[PDB]
C-alpha cells in the first residue's frame, strides 16, 4: 500500500496473509472455513495466516493453518485477468474471535464514490522498493466506470472496478495482490492489478465481488 497509514493491529480481522514460505498474497476470511484471494495469487501448498500484524514477528494472536483446496475461478484468463479470483479452503476452521473475524459478502454491487478500506503488506513505494512489516490501510473512493475504462483503454471487464485517486499519491501495490476492498460493511474488491502504483491517470484495478457472490456461496456449498 502506497500513501496509506499503518492500520494498528488487528484493526482488519479478515485480512489474511497468505504464506508459502514467505508472504506472497493478501486474502480475506469469508467463513471460519474458507477465504476469498486473487486467482492470479494461485500457488500449490498455501498456509494461510490469520490474525496477523506484523508478518515478521508471533505477537500471540496468530492462527496458522495449510489451504486443505484452492478453486480459481472457472472463467478466469490469466492473460487479462478476467475474473480474478479464487476460493481457499482451510484443513481446520479458524476460531474465530476479535482479531480473527470474517467479512461479510455484498448484496449488491457499490457505487461509484463510495469510500472503501483497503490494506495488505505490499510495497509502500511508488518508485523504490519496501515493505512493511506491520500491515498497511488506505481509505479510498471506487472511480466511475468511465475514468476506469479510460485509465485501461481495451482492458477493463465488467468484473473489474477501479478505486483510488486520479492524481496518484495514493493506492494498492505489489504483495497487495488477492487481499480486501471492503465498502460500507462488505467485501466488494479483491486488489487485482494495475500500472504501476500510485501513478497519475493509473488508479488500482480490483475484481468486481458483487458478481461472484452466487458463484462463491455455490461453490463453498459444494466444497
Ligand atoms: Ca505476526
Ligand atoms: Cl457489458
Ligand atoms: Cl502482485
Ligand atoms: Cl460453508
Amino acid at each position: 500500500i502506497v500513501g496509506g497509514y499503518t492500520c494498528g493491529a488487528n484493526t482488519v480481522p479478515y485480512q489474511v496473509s497468505l504464506n508459502s514460505g514467505y508472504h506472497f498474497c493478501g486474502g480475506s476470511l469469508i467463513n471460519s472455513q474458507w477465504v476469498v484471494s486473487a486467482a492470479h495469487c494461485y500457488k500449490s501448498g498455501i498456509q494461510v495466516r490469520l490474525g496477523e500484524d506484523n508478518i515478521n514477528v508471533v505477537e500471540g494472536n496468530e492462527q496458522f493453518i495449510s489451504a486443505s483446496k484452492s478453486i480459481v475461478h472457472p472463467s478466469y484468463n490469466s492473460n487479462t485477468l478476467n475474473n480474478d479470483i479464487m476460493l481457499i479452503k482451510l484443513k481446520s476452521a479458524a476460531s474465530l474471535n476479535s482479531r480473527v473475524a470474517s467479512i461479510s459478502l455484498p448484496t449488491s454491487c457499490a457505487s461509484a464514490g463510495t469510500q472503501c478500506l483497503i490494506s495488505g503488506w505490499g510495497n509502500t513505494k511508488s518508485s523504490g522498493t519496501s515493505y512493511p512489516d506491520v500491515l498497511k490501510c488506505l481509505k479510498a473512493p471506487i472511480l466511475s466506470d468511465s475514468s476506469c475504462k479510460s485509465a485501461y483503454p481495451g482492458q477493463i471487464t465488467s468484473n473489474m472496478f477501479c478505486a483510488g485517486y486520479l492524481e496518484g499519491g495514493k493506492d494498492s501495490c505489489q504483495g497487495d495482490s488477492g487481499g480486501p476492498v471492503v465498502c460500507s460493511g462488505k467485501l466488494q474488491g479483491i486488489v487485482s492489478w494495475g500500472s504501476g502504483c500510485a501513478q497519475k491517470n493509473k488508479p488500482g484495478v480490483y475484481t468486481k465481488v458483487c458478481n461472484y457472490v452466487s458463484w462463491i456461496k455455490q461453490t463453498i456449498a459444494s466444497n
